[PDB]
Parts: structure tokens; sequence; C-alpha cells
């Protein structure tokens, strides 16, 4: 294998997993470091997004994956740094050839309006102008989002079970009731997406023997992160959710290494993990900054001509005549 | 003046404007081009954001301008590529030490549920879990968004007038009723933020003599085909009917006669920029910038200069203060004992 | 094909040429290394044409094993066209190149103005590197074998191996000695103009090139457009200008007054795939954090060796783990 | 103080030094890391280059220092990764408007053909064609290089002394006889540039109490095994015998007790830095930088500060027309009528 990972370029083994950090940073996205996002690709052809915070969509688009393959989204919690770029995935996939609705698994809160189902319904209402104007010229079928809201308090319970893939959830201690951690279990592998938490009694039990154990680390201190991973004994630990600059990262590393000796990644954007029977391998992805979307399906639409136009004649009557300025390139192009 | 703009390094004069392109790209995300965003700094100390598209918050933070100086946001329209980072300016700016509500100017639509007020209302309901948890430990008042929703059909009417600065709005032709252009007037200067439109009769008249005139300039149909794999049909219709083509922008800017025109809202790539430039140059001879992320204009009586910003990968960092940020004690914990009895 | 080229990720077909711009600039800056080109042919042959100051960092990010890039053609002896020869010589021979380098370069009007003089004194310049390295490593890969050809010769063959011809012809640039190259193989013709003011040779000997490279700024944009209209290439490439959001736009305008044909404004890591049916332009996306990929009397006096600091205490703990 | 260093933005104090890492890497080329190169700026206006490795000319250029202010160049040793870019400083510098010869200080070897004097003499012969054609249109005086070859064996002896600035040299153990470390002394400050060495008894004694102490720090035997597939045999050897290991570095800096230590000469990557850092910290507890390209140190009475430089992708002007650059008319053309007759 190449010492760096070029997205689009490597076949996945049937008993292989590929996990890509598409965001690793603090609440704000910064230029070096988008907010929390993960892409899981399974050797069976299944692909999931675990969190999709502010700024992460530029990193996801650089994987060259057709939108119709990235329709299942898991949210750890409803911080803007964990789902702020769902709207970019929603609208941009519905302009880049996604033909299915998006599917989102997210936790409930202590009440209706503290839950993922409420949050997504109001986000779609937020962008009603976008939805209603676009749906005049393009079948809206993909503009939907189907929310699978699970119980936040459930202790390591299944929330997903399709095609030999299980996601399970357990609670986190973070800001307010609702956040959770996920175990992804497939073909004898376990991948643990920590989300955000203060040190709790659930993660060390339910994460145990994970091939890849992701956990927040600054909330959870670097000495705790070390205590937690000592207990879990994962094949590989990943620390994330801190700034990657030349004056904390190194003492974070030290602080972990006080109680945890096992294989350890200090996650940065576009860091990549290959899980096979023999190894857990860490590389960097080298991906286009000047990204475009790549076709996959691009599988017709067939728009309804019954829907009312969102224009009035008052607006349409402002059209400028540009027939002259466009004539030459027009002619030449229609040839 | 240095040939590059280092944010926080240059004092802005009394008769001077600085504009930075914090986003210039598309609804398609890309590390090289955030979606549409413009920061304007005036010599009287007033600062404004016009559009705040998905990803732009990375470039806004690179400017070394504290969050409490960036509370006034103007939106041209309600596409994700123009207001998708509002949520991140809201939540991020709040933890970073803004002490006042966010002020958002935005158009109406043809009915309530097509307007900026409904849009911002539902966005705050969307992030209720975020807001209600934050409001436990920080003053909730910076958490508010005050919307100033103005009539989209209005022809060059003032929507804002305070401390010698005026914003005017006029309509655009884009996807449906609601979208607008802005002209910022201050101290003899006019700055025009075109937003998104097909070629229209209002922009050329109301933009006339602007020191800086920004307008959508589309990728050629060839470049649409080259990538989106289109037929010589829906690639063609885009440049004829729905967007402003490079030739259409040329014609509009010939009419405006600005000191300096800015083309934006295209992928600025090694194999796109040159045929877009030539499209404009067919019908417009005058001073032109092919925008990209972190291009900055300095506006003075003598000159409109174009430079690149050489900016840090800077985040705001949490503003834990005394201040106007003291929490309303009477708010309930958002924890139950079930969660809190889980600490290791 | 993928819309960006990822080096080491694409098999070259038997009737395909790949051409990568490893340097496009002036005398050496961060966006933009000095002139260099890598040509990969579908018969398995690889060449470097120019290796200017800074280019090696781009050549190393291609993930090409060192023993595959041992043939170098120099247009001329400006530092912006062979400054990183030494960095190929030393770093190739660290990276485990087992063969010496072969350098084709032109003569001058006299001995001390040609390539053989230049490379001989280059290796004498780095004698201390050479002589200390040769204590531990076999020095056979340290050699540079120079093929010096007549700078005067009008489109004469300088190289002829495995179905690949290089031809040289003269340039007009600083002084006698600079040349242009045509690479021919399997019906294809790739022209490396090097540096020059407009000359009568290039328009004649570049004619019908699959890819024609020419300096463009010495040669005006307008002049470049005049030349390429006469050359009528499948695809033209302008290079050796600064590519900041300013003068490139007018450079592009200048060319289009006289040349309408396919045209690339070369930047670092720009690559062209040449097939029967197309000449395609993509950008190469490659690692900034590159590594090598595999594919005598002592020079110490005892006075020096006597200065060794004992570091046993300090190195014991890591040592008792690593030995395990 | 801005949290990043913008070059050209910050007046240097009369009691202040700025040091910039213009290359931190290895003999394998890499866009992320040019070969060994250091720029040092004193508050008295004097500036020095210590090492000018292959590829470092890009980073020096980004500092917005004109070429006539960078004529003084000190080499630790004659490896490509410490003087490869001399020729680019030589020819680049001259065209750009250096008025005086290059001044180079470097060590002798055990014989003439192992010294800096021989190396530089043959470098100029190598680029005879460049020199002779340039010498037609510019005054040749800038194209000279005055070499100051000092005894490599001398123990902490002065090799340079002027304007209150002193450089001393002492030997290293690296490849064979000839390599050295420098100490720069000015205004009660000491900056040590270690060059390349295996652990030696001289550096600790002569570097003692440096304000900034730079020393080579090797990747782990672990890391050499992963990348280069070296056997446990030859891997352990590099970090035990020929190189300064991360642990060895920590032993030397614990002895030296600098105000601030700098590790360099290693690939600074997301899977190498952390285990290097950990090796130093086995034996050294004091202030430490793990060097990468465009890191900068400010030395004042109160602090040694580490920041990153946020610099533009700058190339030097290109001098044009001056009086000290006017061409020597006695010089012969290098064109023959055969080449001139080819003009179109
Ligand atoms: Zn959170
Ligand atoms: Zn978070
Ligand atoms: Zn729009
Ligand atoms: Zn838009
Ligand atoms: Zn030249
Ligand atoms: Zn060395
Ligand atoms: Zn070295």
């Amino acid at each position: 294998k190449r010492y760096v990972y070029y997205p689009g370029s490597e076949e996945l083994g049937p008993d292989e997993i590929r996990v890509i950090a598409c965001g690793t940073g603090m609440p704000t996205a910064r230029r070096a470091q988008a907010a929390a996002a993960w892409v899981v690709e399974l050797g069976n052809g299944d692909k999931f997004i675990v969190d999709i915070g502010s700024g992460s969509m530029a990193n996801i688009q650089s994987l060259m994956i057709p939108a119709n393959y990235l329709t299942k989204i898991f949210l750890t919690h409803l911080h803007t740094d964990h789902w702020g770029d769902l709207v970019s995935m929603w609208a941009g996939g519905w302009t880049a050839g996604r033909t299915d609705p998006l599917e989102v698994w997210g936790p409930s809160g202590s009440r209706e309006d503290m839950g993922t189902k409420y949050a997504v319904e109001h986000m779609l209402k937020a962008y009603n102008w976008d939805y209603m104007t676009r749906a005049v010229t393009i079948n809206p079928r993909p503009g939907d989002i189907n929310v699978h809201e699970f119980d936040y308090r459930a202790l390591n319970e299944v929330v997903y079970q399709e095609n030999g893939v299980t996601f399970r959830s357990w609670p986190c201690i973070h800001a307010g009731d609702g956040p959770v951690s996920f175990a992804l279990e497939w073909n004898g592998y376990k991948v643990v997406f920590g989300g955000d938490t203060a040190p709790n009694i659930w993660y060390p039990e339910y994460a145990k023997g994970a091939d890849l154990a992701i956990h927040e680390c600054w909330a959870t201190s670097a000495q705790s992160f070390g205590q937690i991973m000592n207990m879990v004994q994962p094949r590989h630990a990943v620390a994330y959710h801190f700034f990657n600059d030349d004056d904390t990262r190194y003492d974070i590393y030290t602080g972990v290494r006080e109680n945890y000796a096992g294989p350890l990644s200090m996650a940065t954007d576009m860091m990549v993990w290959n899980i096979t029977r023999d190894a857990v391998t860490e590389r960097m992805a080298v991906s286009p900054d000047h990204a475009w979307d790549v076709a996959g399906p691009s599988e017709d639409l067939a728009p309804d001509r019954n829907r009312a136009s969102e224009y009035t004649q008052y607006i349409l009557d402002g059209r400028l005549n540009v027939d002259e300025a466009n004539a030459h390139w027009k002619q030449e192009f229609m040839g």
C-alpha cells in the first residue's frame, strides 16, 4: 500500500474497514481543522457518516464518493460542531445526484424539543425557501430526511441492524442529557465513536476490545483519556477534539502515555485508519483542495409540472436583454 | 503598503474601506473556496458581514477580528451557500464573548414561510438542544437573533441607516421571489454586494459608479459539461437563462462603470479562470478582479487596490469572563440524575 | 479517470505518455519551483528534462523509485534549469539508486561553457560529501556520465534507445549553448522549448507536436501566440512566468490574439496525459510530507573521534525495549 | 505581540534577536521541509544565514528581506542539505540586486579538497556558463564569493568579529573531519547552531547557557524501521553510533541548560513528532521547540518566544538598473553571429 491514502484509489478488502477523520477540531471550524466528522467504509460496500459538524463537508467532498453512497448519517449529539454541515450534505447532495432521502439516527432528549427528531424537522423548516424554490424545477424526493430517533438513556442497545452491521449507543456526560457514543460492529470488527463526554462508567465497559476506540481529549483530560484506554485495551486509540498546534498536542500525548501504552493516534483532519485482521494502520489522506462532485447513479428525476411557480411577474419583468453578449459563445457551443 | 494583507497588521484610515472575500465558491464544498461571505471594514470602525455561506467561518476567524465587532450580518437570500455558517457565528460567537444579540438583515419572501424571519426563527428551534444547554452556564442574551426583515420588492430603499452608513436593497431574479442585492454607502463610497441573480435591469441602474461592484459570474457551459457531464442542453440553459454568464457580467459592468468590478461564485481553478476572464473581457474593459478566498480590496479616494490576505489558521477560543455573560441562575439544569450518576 | 492525478496510482497504457510540470517559475519560490519536467512513456522509460532549484521536492512527491529516474536532459546551464542536479545526485544515492546518473546537456562556444565542464566541477564542488559517503557506501551510484551534444545542431538526434529519440535545436538566451528538445516515440512528439527569444528553428522543428512547451513572459505572450499558430500543436503549454492573480490573465489574453488551439498555463504539479484520442490536462495531488520509496581510508582523525560523549545511561531504557 | 509572525511587520528592538527556521528537514526532498537553513536578525540591524540547504531559498524569500541584507552566510559542513541552495543565493541574489560579493564562512577539512575554499571555487566553475552570460549585462562584482575558511579543529575560537557580533566554531563528529557548530554572541545573548553531529564533549561545554540552543535530533530507530524497512541491526546503530538520538539530545540539553532548546533535522509528521518529543523528555525537562519550517524565536531580556511565521509565497524583485550593477564594458559577448542570425 502507498504511504499516503488517495481517496478513490484503493479497493476495500471484504474483511477490511477504512475510517477517515473529516473533522477533529473545537466548536468553531478553523482553516486547518473542521468540526467533528467521520467517514466509515466497510468491505461489504456500506458507508456511514458519524457526525458532520461545521466545515467538514469540504473534507467529505474530497473523498470523491458519489452522494447516493453517503445517505446514512449518525449524530452523537446536537452541538453545531457535530451536525452544523447536515444542511450542506442535504442541499449539495440534492444538487450532486443523490436520488434517495437522507437517513439520520440521532438521540432523543429529556423532552421532545431536546431531541434529534425536533432538531431536523425545524432545520428543514429553516431552509423552506431553498426547498420550495428548488422543488419547482426538480422532483423533491431527495430533499427529505428520514429521522430514526433512538433512546439516549439506553445502555449499549442496538439502534441499527442491516446487512451484518450493528450500531449500538450508550450515554455521554456532556452539557445536558442527550449525547451518546456508538459502537459499530461488523464481521468481527468493533469501531467506537466516542462523541463528547466527561469520563463515565459506560464507555470503559462497552468500548472494550474495540479495533479502533475514538474518544474526546482536551470534558475528558489527557490523564483520564489514558486511564479510560488502559481499561478498554483497544487495538488502537484515537484522541480528538483539541487544537493541533505546536504547544499542547505534545503534553496531551505525554498525559495519555502516563496510563496508556498501546497504539495511539493524535487525530487531525484527513487522518485515515485501515482495520484488517493483521493490523490497524494510520496514514494521512492526500485529497483535492479544488474538489468537484463525482457522478455515481445520476439517475433521472421527472419533476411535477402541477407545482406553483415561486416567481411573480413583478420579478420576472426585471429580466435584462443579454441576447447580443451571449450570441457568439452560444452558436459555437451548439456544435 | 505591503504587497500582501496580514490581518490585524494594518490600521484602516478615516477615508478608507477594506473588503475581504471570506467565500466566493458554490453550493459544492471545497477547501479552496468556502461558500459566499464578505467582510467590510469602514474607517469609522463599523464592520459588517454580507452573506455567511457554509465553510466561510474558517476565513472570518482568520481575520483576527473579535466576535463582538462582527454582530451585524446582511443576507442577500436563503440558499445554504449564503447563510449556512450563520449557526456557527451564532453558537461560536456566543462562547467567544459577544455580549449583544446577533443582528440579521434579510429579505421577506412572497409569504411568511419564504422570509428571513421564519428562516432564522426555525434555525434557532433546530439548535434548541445547543441553545438550552449553553444558556445553563452563559447569559442567554447574546444567544438571541434580532431579525430586521425588509420587503424584497423595494426598489433601492434604505433598510439600514446609522452612524453615517446606509444599506439599500433591490431585487434579484434567482430561483424564486425573495433574493436581493445591497449597496453600502458611507463617506462618498458605494460598495455593491450583488448576491445571486440572472441579468436584471435594477443592478445596472442602482450599482452605477460603485467604487467596488460585486456580481455573480458563472462557469462556462463547457466547464459545466467538462465536470457535471451535461448535454449541450442543460449546460447551455444555465448560462442563457438561470445565471449571469461571463459575457452577461461583462455587459452589466459596462453599464455600471464601477471603479472596480469583482466576478465571484465560480470555482477558480487552473483550467476554469482563463475562459471566464475572456468571457467578461468580451464586453467590459475596466478594472476587474476574478475573486477567490481571502482576496482583499482597499478603497481610498485615489485607488481601489487588490491584494491576497496572508492569514493565520486562527480560531476564536472560549471567552470565559465576568461581564454581560453572567448566567441567568433561575434556568433549570439540563441534566437528570441518571446521567450525572454515570461519572467514572 | 479521476479528475485529479494521484502519483503512483495510475497504470500507463502501452500507447500513452504522462508529462508532469515539477517546476514552472523564475530563478525559486514557495508556490512555484524552477523549471523541471518528468516524462513517463507507456514502454516503461522515464526521463527528467530540467531539474531547477527547488524541483526535487516536487519530483520526490511522485513516488517514483530512484533507479527509474537516472536519465536527465538539460536545456541549458542556468541554476533555474539544473540547480537540483546535486539534490538528485546525493539524495538518489541515499534513496538507494544503484546506477550512476546519465546527463545529456549541450556544449558551449568553448569547453568551460558546456555541460561536461559544468558537471565535472559540480562533482568536485561536493568532494567532501563524495569522499566521506564512499567510506561506508559503495560509490558506483555517485558517478555522473555526461553525453555532451552540439548546441549548434539543427534538429539532430542526441538520444536513440528502445524506440525513443531526443532531437535538440538551438535557442537564443543569454549566450551560445541553450537548446530545445523534441522527444519522439510511438507516433507521439513532445517538445521541451527550454528558454528562448523568438527563433526560426522552434516553429519549424516543433511542428505537429502532441504537446509543445515554450517560454512565455525572451518570448512575449503575443510572440508565443504567433509561434504556436504556426506550430499547430494538439496542445500548447506556456511556462516560465509568475502565476499570481494578476499578469497571467493578460498573458492568456496576449496568446489568444494569434493562438486559438488547446492551451495550458503551466503551474507546479500540472500533468498531461497524451493518448491517440486526447491530450488531457489535470493537476497532480501529492504528499507535502514525502518520503523515499524503494523499488577507502577513513576520513576521521582520532582527535575528532576522541570527542565522543558517552550516552549509555540516557540510551539504556529505549535500547532494552528495541532489542526486545 | 501578534500570536503569529508576519514577515516585514515587526520592528526589531535594540535588545532583541529574531531567529527563523528556513529549513528543518533532511537530504530527502519534501515540500513540507527544506534542508537545514536559519535566518538570524539582530536589533543592531545585522543579519546572518547559518546553513542554506537545498530548497531553503523559498522560505528565505518569504521573509521580505532584500538580498543586499543577506550577504553573510556561515556553513556548518559541506552536505547538500546544508549548502545546496548557496548557488541560488549566489545567482538569485545577484540578479535581484546584491551590490557586493557573497561572503561565506565555512570549515577546512583534513586537506584542501575537503574544505569550504575548494568546494566554493568548484561550485563557481560548475556554473561558469551562468556567471559568464550574466557577467555580460550586470557588473561582475556581486557574482564573486569571498570565502573565509577557518580551521575546523579549533576549540570555540573566534572565526568572525565585527559590530559587537562574534561567531565561534567547535568541531562535530559527522561523516568525517570538517563539520562544526557555531555560537553567535551579541549584546549578552548566545545563539548556538549545532549543525550535524553524534554526541560530543564540546557542544555541552561551549553551548552552556545559550539563549537558543539548536541541536540535531534523530527520528526513532522504530521510525527508520517503519519507513526505510531497516533491520533492528542497522536501525539501533543510527540512534546509538552515527546520529544524536532523541534521548541523546535530551542528555546534551540537560547539560547545556539553555533558556530554550530546539530539536531539528527530522521529518516533522503526524506519526513521528510525538515519539521524538517523548525521547527528549526522558532526560530534558526545560523549554523545548520541535522545529518545523517557518518557526520563529524572539529572544528578549524577559522571554524566548516560539511562534509560526505566516509568510507570502514571495520571490525577490529582480534589480533592473543601478550604478554599482552597471556592466563592465571590456567584457566579450557570449553570443556568436550563428545564434543571433536565428532571430524571428
Ligand atoms: Zn459537544
Ligand atoms: Zn464537540
Ligand atoms: Zn443562490
Ligand atoms: Zn449562491
Ligand atoms: Zn535560462
Ligand atoms: Zn550532514
Ligand atoms: Zn544535515
